């Protein structure tokens, strides 16, 4: 009774898998902003009435998202933290792992909650991508690739778009993409600000 769900990374890297600088995002993108919480925040019409998706996030990224775009809105935030302390919050769930995450979740959203969980999504850290990318229950990622080596200081942990991890990870359709995150999305791609960017949407088999 915990490993029912799938999990769904959601990640914009670099074409060197780079993810990060000195804490924080080394672009700007409104645009790639929006896509990141229109796929976070989809909810089927008729689940919307009662769901919600989850985002998973390592401290240092609830940290890195400016204060006054936390808890990230309408969605059920949980920071993961080797560390259940002091930090503050107006509703705001920690756990000490990913599994002990899910396992708050199912606990805390069980039917016998008015607010039901839809989608859970692992939003970085570098650090948590290293364990989602471990967890047998992470079957998909949702990238945005960034065609510039722009200097980063932190990676994302596999390299899921090479050749190595090839017959592992797959890159789908992008009507397929669009099915899964319910609306038209950008196909190929987008300029904002210097730079080319896309949306991908990779899958294994569990
Ligand atoms: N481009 C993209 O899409 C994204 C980029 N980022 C960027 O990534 C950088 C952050 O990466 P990173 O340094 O890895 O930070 P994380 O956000 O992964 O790390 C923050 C902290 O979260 C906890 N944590 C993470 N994983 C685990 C685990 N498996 N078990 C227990 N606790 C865990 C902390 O433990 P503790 O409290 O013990 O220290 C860890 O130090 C920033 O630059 C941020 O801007 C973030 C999201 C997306
Ligand atoms: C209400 C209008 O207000 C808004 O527009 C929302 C504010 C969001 O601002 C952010 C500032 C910095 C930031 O660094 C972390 C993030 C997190 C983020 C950003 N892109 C992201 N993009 C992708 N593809 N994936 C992510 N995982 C991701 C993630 C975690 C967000
Ligand atoms: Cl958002």
């Amino acid at each position: 009774m915990n490993q029912q769900k799938s999990l769904t990374l959601i990640v914009a890297l670099t074409t060197s898998y780079g993810i990060g600088r000195s804490n924080s995002l080394p672009w700007k993108l409104k645009k790639e902003i929006s896509y990141f919480k229109r796929v976070t925040s989809f909810v089927p019409t008729f689940d919307s009435f009662e769901s919600m998706n989850v985002v998973l996030m390592g401290r240092k990224t609830w940290e890195s998202i400016p204060l006054q775009f936390r808890p990230l809105k309408g969605r059920i935030n949980v920071v993961i933290t080797r560390n259940e302390s002091l930090d503050l919050g107006n509703g705001i769930h920690s756990a000490k792992s990913l599994d002990h995450a899910l396992e708050l979740l199912y606990r805390t959203y069980g039917s016998e909650s008015s607010v039901q969980i839809n989608r859970i999504f692992v939003i970085g850290g570098a650090q948590l991508y290293k364990a989602a990318m471990d967890h047998p229950k992470l079957d998909r990622i949702m990238a945005t690739i960034i065609y510039k080596d722009i200097h980063c200081d932190v990676f994302f942990p596999l390299k899921f778009r090479d050749k190595e991890w090839s017959s592992v990870w797959k890159k789908e359709k992008h009507s397929d993409l669009e099915s899964w995150v319910g609306t038209k999305v950008p196909h190929g791609k987008i300029n904002e600000d210097g730079f080319d960017y896309e949306f991908e949407m990779w899958t294994r088999d569990l």
